[PDB]
């Protein structure tokens, strides 16, 4: 019961490859992805991933239906919107790419979720406040920060721990 989380791919291929065979080497029923992937050919990358996608649009994802596309071409079962609302192992989420800062900020203070995931900022961060969740797995490309990072999440305990590339 680990979901694999990770953000604002770049294009970075060299990364995207460590982060999809580290997704492996773990249990991983699924993979949530809020950045920017951007270029279509990036989910070529992701046919070989085994968990089921759920990703959002990134305001550099150009490339938007052709996207939504190609991700169900690799699995009818990956899913990727602007925001994405769901229910995962008895935890409500609510997904989304930094991207619009007061949709993120309302969905954190209404107290309707558990757990909160978003990128856009590339700065990884794990907090907690009013017993919601907020993670962001930080920039998967490590062009901002220098500091390539994924994450994963014990959907049962509620236990989260970064992954450094
Ligand atoms: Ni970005
Ligand atoms: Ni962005």
């Amino acid at each position: 019961m680990k979901i694999g989380i990770m953000s604002d791919t770049h294009d970075h291929l060299p990364n995207i490859r460590k982060a999809i065979e580290i997704f492996n080497d773990e249990n991983v029923e699924t993979v949530i992805h809020c950045g920017d992937f951007v270029s279509l050919f990036v989910i070529k990358e992701f046919e070989n991933l085994n968990a089921n996608i759920i990703a959002t649009y990134g305001n550099n994802d150009g490339e938007r239906c052709k996207l939504k596309e190609w991700l169900k071409d690799i699995n009818e079962e990956n899913i990727i919107d602007d925001f994405i609302s769901v229910e995962i192992d008895d935890l409500k989420f609510f997904i989304t790419h930094g991207h619009h800062q007061s949709v993120l900020e309302m969905a954190i203070k209404s107290g309707l979720y558990d757990v909160v995931i978003y990128g856009h900022t590339h700065e990884r961060v794990f907090e907690e406040v009013d017993d919601v969740l907020v993670i962001n797995p930080g920039e998967c490309c490590g062009y901002l920060t220098g500091i390539p990072t994924i994450g994963i999440l014990d959907t049962e305990k509620k236990e989260y721990r970064e992954i450094v590339l």
